[PDB]
């Protein structure tokens, strides 16, 4: 089990859409890596300058739309790929 | 349904003006993508250093003039293009 | 009608001086774009870190000497060009 | 009349020294533009984070040694050149 | 013995996996340096702007997934290699 | 007379050592410009966020070690060269 | 005698190990400059934004592992080389 520290989130990226809306199969770079993924673990919370810990608004098990960049990192836990990213890199959460 | 986090805003971009003011048809890069778009969703509000959350001055359903850049991000929801951008990237709002 | 957000100003750039001081007509790069323009709209005011919004020192209808750069954006409203710039980009205000 | 806002100063750059100490006339790039100039106008005062405005240490009519760069801007008022620069760009003042 | 100051951690990097999940031996760049390492020493703690020193959330003897970069540094203590990195450079500790 | 503003210091750079410790004459780039120089004038003091002015720890007439760079500026007063540099650019004072 | 101001430390770099663990002599770039050095002088202490001076955690006469970079500087006092570096550039002190 992996749990982050401060404003950091462990997110499992969802599989890229093999088929499009109309039923056509997408292959190669056309079926680009999905930017939404379910949240596996949430850190303790963002640290402020006054010394308090502010809990992250992201909950465990909620699909979130995030951004790939230098902030995000790829890690291998039990032969599975996870993304470690700051809560700021999380653009939004997905509900319903 | 998608809702943003903190200062981020979900905006649907308005369709680029195919027709100019004087009745001439605009095509190609000349009919550039509009910088105005109706706000689809407003985040909980920007977080300050003290720990309080201040609601964003933008409202859901208000057309806003925004800036394209690294901050804004393109996303697909229900087979439709939306932009995720920080409230700072929102230049202004359009009224009347 | 367009009004800005936080510390932003909508300014109407004045026409570039066609003629010089002594009556010489300037054309091309000689009649460079003017850096002074009348303020069309003033935002609510700059937001401080503590959460208080202080009104901008500029006023609607006052000519301001501004700086071109990444901060200023050229938007179009009713086939007319307006510069949206942060109040910091406003170097000075023109009185009398 | 032109006056600045916040921590900005309107300065009139002094004429470059045509002759050196020994009475030799200097021309071209050798007679470089002087970095000293009399202060024409002082802004209201530097903006602080807590919301207070602190008056600038410079005074109108005092010669100041300043630095050229991106901060300083050359504006024309009544066919005369004035430097608009932040108070930080002002290295020092000249007395006696 | 080596101990850090402020928000710095001394970590002993784990050996790179010679064999993969299926017993397939990996060599060269394929068996890249592991981003996990057991924590050897924890500094006194990060210093905030108010002047207080807070303890780090990382405990001595806990494996941490960290990021290699300019912040991390390699040091030779008792003919052994250790990485000195800021607590921010630590991504997530490993439990069970 | 010239005196600085806020966290700035006027220093007179010492003459570059012509002869080394062993009576060997050094010339050209080998006798590089000394980083040591006596303090000629001390500004009013650094300004903090809250609005108070804290006096600089350097004293007038005390030799200091300065780091050349963008911070330091070479001005001329009474045909003599003076370095205007921020107090942060001052490394260490020289006593005895 | 040389002493620093604010968060600065004067450190004498230790001699670079000529021989390795097994008694083999190392020469050239292989015997790289040591990153640990005994502390010769400690500044008054780091200054925070509120105006208080926080004493440095480094004590005089303690060997510290540091980082070479733009922050560190080389100075010649009594025909001897000393590194002037901010306490942030100090990585970790050495005990026993």
């Amino acid at each position: 089990n992996i749990r982050p520290l401060h404003d950091r989130v462990i997110v499992k990226r969802k599989e890229v859409e093999t088929k499009s809306a109309g039923g056509i199969v997408l292959t190669g770079s056309a079926a680009a890596k999905s930017t939404r993924g379910e949240v596996l673990a949430v850190g303790n919370g963002r640290i402020l300058e006054n010394g308090e810990v502010k809990p992250l608004d992201v909950k465990v098990g909620d699909i979130v739309i995030f951004n790939d960049g230098y902030g995000v990192k790829s890690e291998k836990i039990d032969n599975e790929e996870v993304l470690i990213m700051s809560e700021s890199d999380i653009l939004a959460i997905v509900e319903a």
